[PDB]
């Protein structure tokens, strides 16, 4: 490592470092007891007119007082750009959705847990 510089008159931007690029997180929720029933939680299908396709899935809301509840701390809303490493936009609503319950039974069944990715760009054009 080590390395830098100095000098520069002028400096025709602000200023540039590290190319901006939305942020994924990683959520774990242990499908143990939930894993009996599934999840918990209530997801909505939204569509584009402007493209024709399916943007995806989208968390609702979730179930205070369950097992989601713990990772609830998110906000509906909330692209699935996959789900236990199986990804969802390659899919539709219906599919995408017939996954989750899937990996719900897959993974929560030999593992127990699922991870849900989510997207969401740097900020909302907030400013």
């Amino acid at each position: 490592g080590s390395s830098g510089s100095s000098g520069l008159k002028g400096e025709p931007d602000c200023y540039a470092l590290s190319l901006e690029s939305s942020e994924q997180l990683t959520l774990e929720i242990p499908l143990n007891d939930s894993g009996s029933a599934g999840l918990g939680v209530s997801l909505k299908g939204n569509k584009s007119r402007e493209t024709g396709t399916d943007l995806g899935i989208f968390i609702k809301s979730i179930i205070h007082g369950g097992a989601a509840f713990k990772d609830g701390r998110l906000r509906m809303n909330d692209q699935l750009i996959a789900v236990n490493g199986e990804t969802l936009l390659g899919k539709s609503n219906h599919e995408a959705m017939e996954t989750l319950r899937r990996s719900m039974s897959m993974e929560g069944n030999i593992r127990g847990m699922i991870q849900l990715v989510i997207l969401r760009r740097s900020g909302p054009s907030s400013g």
